[PDB]
Formats: C-alpha cells, sequence, structure tokens
C-alpha cells in the first residue's frame, strides 16, 4: 500500500505541495486581474470588434478556476499524506521494538 | 454603432501589458507543475493518484490555449493602439493646422 509505493519523504512531499498552492495562488491572480480588463475592454470600448476574443475567455475562463482549484485540492493532499507518514516513523521508533 | 473608442492608445497598451504578463504567468505554473506532475508519477507507484494525474491532464490544454489567448489579445491591442495613434496625430494635425 501506500508506504510501501510512495518513494517521497513528508519533507519532500510539503516542499512539491508548495509548488502546487503557490502555482494555485497565482493562477487565480492572473485569472481576477484579467477578468477586470475583460471587464474594461468590454465598456470602453464600444461595438463588436473583440466579441470573439471575449466569448473564448469566457468559455475558458471556469477551466483556469478548476485548474486553480485543482492545484490547491492537490497541495492539501500531498500535506496531509505528508502528516500520516510522518506519524507512522514516530509510531514505529515509539511503539516497535527490535 | 459608434465609433468612438473611449480606451486611449496608451491605455490599451497598459492593458496589454497585462496579458502578455498573465500569459508567460500562466505557461510557468504550466510548466512548473507538468514537470513536478511527473515526479510524482516516478515516485508514487500505482494507481492511487490517477485520478489527479488524469484531472491535471484534462485541463493542461485549456491552460495553454488560455495562455495563447492572452497572447493573441495582447498583440490585437497593441495593433488597435497603432491604429488609433495614427488617426489621433492625424486628427491633431488636420485641427492645428
Amino acid at each position: 500500500g501506500a508506504m510501501s509505493q510512495i518513494k517521497l519523504t513528508p519533507e519532500e512531499l510539503r516542499s512539491s505541495a508548495q509548488k502546487y498552492t503557490a502555482g494555485s495562488q497565482q493562477v487565480t491572480e492572473v485569472l481576477n486581474l484579467l477578468t477586470q480588463e475583460q471587464a474594461v475592454i468590454d465598456e470602453n470600448w464600444d461595438g463588436s470588434t473583440f466579441d470573439s476574443f471575449e466569448a473564448q475567455f469566457n468559455e475558458l475562463s471556469p477551466k483556469i478556476t478548476e485548474f486553480a482549484q485543482l492545484l490547491e485540492d492537490i497541495n492539501q493532499q500531498l500535506l496531509k499524506v505528508a502528516d500520516i507518514i510522518e506519524q507512522t516513523d514516530a509510531d514505529i521508533a515509539s511503539q516497535i521494538s527490535g
């Protein structure tokens, strides 16, 4: 099971996790910023010139939100797994006598 | 249809900069974490992480498309700013001359 299958240490799992949460946050910020820019362009440039970019942005936008959410979910899984593994090491050290 | 475009060339260019910067940032995150997904895959035997792998893989091409869209918007904003800037110059010269 996992104790056999996982080769990353708790520390390695935590270092990987940090990359995912930082990327989640960065993606969210980009999307939030450019959502505002899209609205500014829409309001301050009358007509249909950017209608196709508007539709494409709006179609992709929820995928970007999902991606940010996925990256954060992965951070949480890796942190939780790291804690379970670290406690396993401690429990073997305390409970096993060999 | 009004002809008026309320954003000035300078304003259009400031917005374009945000699109291309955002594009780069999204691509960097996808690059870094594509590589980290392969680390996890190689260092976690079996199928336990398979769903997170599938979820990442399904979204990845959309992320690449998004980053390209952002670059495309940048490019067209710069093009429109240049058209407007010439027009502004031609009107200013016409009125002053």
